[PDB]
């Protein structure tokens, strides 16, 4: 509260590791339907299904131009890319496959890098 304080965790590196995460996401072999917005003339349904599209290219551009105020904002996007895959792609279908994987992935690196 007002001049009441939990000591301060020392958040000064977590823009350069959110950006090794990220390049470890991008360098996954399973990170091919992720790696760009998805084409919305080209998909019939996505635009009006996926309220907010999300995909590493756009969260790598984010990252770089200081449009997370947090390291929890960016774990929400990336969180949306897979959230996102599950509600379009069926579980038994590679890209359905690939989104588990990386979510998979992701989680772990993020609890292994500041859990």
């Amino acid at each position: 509260s007002m001049s009441v304080k939990k000591p301060k965790r020392d958040d000064s590196k977590d823009l350069a590791l959110c950006s090794m995460i990220l390049t470890e996401m991008e360098t996954h072999e399973d990170a091919w339907p992720f790696l760009l917005p998805v084409n919305l003339k080209l998909v019939p349904g996505y635009k009006k299904v996926i309220k907010k599209p999300m995909d590493f290219s756009t969260i790598r551009e984010k990252l770089s131009s200081g449009q997370y105020p947090n390291l929890e904002t960016f774990a929400l996007d990336v969180r949306l890319v897979f959230d996102n895959c599950e509600t379009f792609n069926e579980d038994d279908s590679d890209i359905g496959r690939a989104g588990h994987n990386m979510r998979k992935y992701f989680e772990k690196k993020w609890t292994d890098t500041f859990k």
